[PDB]
């Protein structure tokens, strides 16, 4: 899987909130390109004079994510965060000359991500009450990896003392987005628990934030919720579900290669960090079995 890398693997089976510290800083923010941010303004004004009613959203950037000494008290990870834009990442990373970027940053700051917009994405590993993860169908019509295969996500939005209120929002921004596009009801989701981040490599090495959370209703429940929204009620054209039992598995299934990077990046840290047993009773070769 050359498209996604893994940025952080998270310990303990993850970490809450309360275990995290964020760093928003403009330090954190993407460098001014080398002939100056006029090609972006150029990328802009073309695709708004194609597509007038498009317009600009902040986003959050990640700069990098250190994780403290395994087995230590106090906070567990520190996040450090700039701001960047949808319309700094259409004229960065998904630029055609994004690899070319990546190439000058190496030379000009030792960085190959310094000239990207980087903005930080969300996604969920969602596990229903009978053991199935939730899996969306992305329509064949839209821009970015079309036709392919997701899990639930989006975007934290900007609109440790501004670092707590940040972390809080990158929580909120998961469960905000499982209830838009799935159609749950709030009270049906657990706390989430941050499992790591992964980069999808075909975008240029733009990250997300991968979490686990538990729904209390069935996989029979959670698809009548989201059909009951109607074909207008999601962005996806349809929801499935895999045994968490058959997840262990699925790099090695025909299901792999039509999952987007990203979605790989939530199955590959779920797969580390909530399964992967470590002690003698989960462990067992009855439990885990060999191959
Ligand atoms: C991969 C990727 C996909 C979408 C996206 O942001 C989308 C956005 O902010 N929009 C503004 C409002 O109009 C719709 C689009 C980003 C930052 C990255």
């Amino acid at each position: 899987d050359p498209e996604v890398t893994l940025l952080l693997q998270c310990p303990g089976g993850g970490l809450p909130q309360e275990q995290i510290q964020a760093e928003l800083s403009p330090a954190h923010d993407r460098r001014p390109l080398p002939g100056g941010d006029e090609a972006i303004t150029a990328i802009w004004e073309t695709r708004l004079k194609a597509q007038p009613w498009l317009f600009d959203a902040p986003k959050f950037r990640l700069h990098s994510a250190t994780l403290a000494p395994i087995g230590s008290r106090g906070p567990q990870l520190l996040l450090r965060l700039g701001l960047t834009s949808y319309r700094d990442f259409l004229g960065t990373n998904w630029s055609s000359s994004a690899a070319w970027l990546r190439q000058q940053g190496a030379t000009d700051w030792g960085d190959t991500q310094a000239y990207l917009a980087d903005p930080l994405g969300v996604g969920a590993a969602l596990a229903t009450a009978d053991d199935f993860l939730v899996f969306l169908r992305r329509s064949r019509q839209v821009a970015e990896a079309p036709g392919l295969v997701d899990v639930p996500g989006g975007h934290p939005e900007p609109q440790d003392l501004a670092g707590q209120l940040v972390v809080h929002e990158l929580f909120s921004s998961v469960l905000q987005e499982i209830c838009d596009e799935v159609n749950l009801p709030l009270l049906t989701l657990s706390q989430p628990l941050l499992l790591g981040i992964a980069r999808n490599e075909t975008s240029a090495g733009r990250a997300s934030a991968e979490f686990y959370v538990q729904c209390s209703l069935t996989s029979e429940q959670v698809r009548k919720h989201y059909l009951s929204g109607g074909p207008e009620a999601h962005e996806s054209t349809g929801i499935f579900f895999v045994e968490t039992q058959n997840v262990r598995r699925l790099p090695e299934t025909e299901m792999w290669a039509e999952l987007c990077p990203s979605a790989k990046g939530a199955i590959i840290l779920y797969n580390r960090v909530q399964g992967s047993p470590t002690g003698a009773a989960l462990g067992s070769p009855a439990l885990l079995p060999p191959l």
